[PDB]
């Protein structure tokens, strides 16, 4: 409930990449073996990364980036997906932490962590076979500790205040995902002006329609992890035009068809 975990397998020195893909919750993962190289196009930084190589993703970022096997053999790249609940429940382990928080800067939508064997053991059980679960008090406290040394490696906020206005509009179209949202229509539901909010847009490097439809392909990615694979039905339930257009979209963003994109998660 606090947790989703996708496994994928990635073959010898295949490339994803990532154009616009929105990232809905926060986000978590790392390969299981071997060596990749991560290009991040968005900062112009590249990793090469191990199995103790943490990448965290920033809820509401769009991020632009290749992850390339290095490897000869199957790699498995791990994904945890962090509910909003769960983060709710960390609020009260870093508000002491508001004067230190307060001095880091938000700009940095993807971050890197090498692991301690402790650590890397952790997360890979939440992907995994304990008999006794981790307690709550043991996540919540993990998971605090963990974005917290992360952010003062960076001087950067991951978890982002809950008044923030990329979530307002967020939020807002994620509520009617299909409206035929227009951009006065942000202003008209945030009360707040365009000159205000578009910054938000700016800063991430898209335009409305780009937004808008970045939205709906991780609404229908969702769709798909839930087990849904009509892929019609999945077009127009994540508030596309129609097939074509949402197969055009999800190509551009995922540099591969939706029926792949299936046979990833199903296959
Ligand atoms: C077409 C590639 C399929 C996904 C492979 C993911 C591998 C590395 C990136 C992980 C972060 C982005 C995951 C997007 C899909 C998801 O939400 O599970
Ligand atoms: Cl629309
Ligand atoms: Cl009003
Ligand atoms: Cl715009």
């Amino acid at each position: 409930k606090s947790f989703q975990t996708n496994v994928y397998r990635m073959s010898k020195f295949d490339t994803y990449i990532f154009n616009n893909l929105y990232i809905n919750d926060y986000k978590m993962f790392w390969i299981d073996s071997g060596i990749a190289k991560l290009i991040d196009k968005n900062c112009l930084v590249s990793y090469e990364i191990n199995s103790s190589s943490i990448i965290l993703l920033k809820k509401n970022s769009i991020q632009r980036f290749s992850l390339t096997s290095l490897s000869d053999e199957n790699i498995n790249v791990s994904v945890i997906t962090i509910s909003d609940s769960f983060i709710r429940s960390l609020k009260s382990y870093i508000l002491g932490d508001l004067m230190i928080r307060n001095l880091y800067s938000e700009n940095k939508d993807l971050l890197l962590w090498n692991c301690e064997h402790n650590d890397i053991a952790v997360l890979s059980e939440v992907v995994n076979f304990r008999e006794i679960n981790y307690s709550d008090e043991f996540l919540k406290v993990f998971f605090s500790g963990f974005f917290s040394k992360v952010e003062k490696k960076y001087n950067s906020i991951f978890i982002t205040d809950d008044l923030d206005a990329m979530e307002k509009i967020s939020c807002l179209v994620k509520s009617d995902i299909t409206r035929n949202w227009r951009w006065a229509d942000i202003c008209g539901e945030l009360r707040t002006n365009r000159m205000i909010l578009k910054k938000e847009l700016e800063s991430r490097g898209v335009k409305f329609r780009e937004l808008i439809n970045s939205i709906r392909i991780s609404y229908s990615i969702s769709l798909m992890k839930t087990g849904e694979f009509k892929i019609k039905q999945i077009a127009y339930q994540s508030g596309f035009a129609s097939v074509s257009y949402f197969s055009t979209v999800f190509k551009s963003t995922m540099n591969v068809a939706p029926s792949e994109y299936l046979f990833m998660l199903t296959g």
